[PDB]
């Protein structure tokens, strides 16, 4: 949940300038008690200081998961996943898989944004 | 380990052996025996296999689609060129979180690349 909780601290801050406690509550589909007890823990393995602001570590890592987030979305996209289903596939798979996997997805993503038949004969094969 | 993780090492165990042993399942998914016996308990509830222990047609079907899953993903990473050493425990950690839709376009994508060498190696050129 650490890294659940960082990526929506982040994309929030990003979103609003800041991170409420009941954003996060709500965002996470949990009680802000929750919440509380996790914020002191990030604070104590130094991702965030006291309202919530992320240190540099923080945001690295916070910036890291919106990406990874982000690119995954893009990966089912592609390969012709119903948008419907994207969200909570990817929301399932991404915090589980190993960087190397991720890179390779990143560049099978590439593959298929750098020339547009590709995506066509793909296509074909559904 | 969830429902789907038994069932999938009680039908490979199945296929290896001819049979499946609590003490292979514990070992095989590294839990105590309690752990397994009590999970077996929900799978005869739910009708996947009986009591040794035999998988009901419901059983075996699902079992075979997990065998099937398995195999895709690592085939999938295989090919997009992830670290074998890397691919096994990537692929058991997503592969009961993934949509039938999402495992059918995998699918396609990977007879996508089995069709033609030249993709492979394009796919190759941009890593
Ligand atoms: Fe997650
Ligand atoms: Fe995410
Ligand atoms: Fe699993
Ligand atoms: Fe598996």
């Amino acid at each position: 949940s650490m890294e659940d909780y960082i990526e929506q601290i982040y994309m929030l801050i990003e979103e609003k300038g800041y991170a409420r406690v009941s954003d996060i509550a709500e965002a996470l589909a949990v009680h802000p008690s929750s919440v509380t007890k996790m914020v002191q823990k990030l604070d104590k393995d130094e991702y965030l200081i006291y309202g919530l602001v992320l240190t540099s570590k923080g945001k690295k890592i916070g910036k890291r998961l919106v990406y990874r987030h982000e690119l995954l979305e893009q990966f089912l996209r592609i390969i012709g996943v119903d948008e419907e289903k994207i969200y909570n596939d990817v929301e399932g798979i991404e915090h589980h898989l190993s960087w190397n996997s991720i890179d390779r997805i990143g560049d099978l993503v590439q593959y298929f944004e750098e020339d547009d038949a590709r995506k066509k004969d793909l296509k074909s094969i559904q």
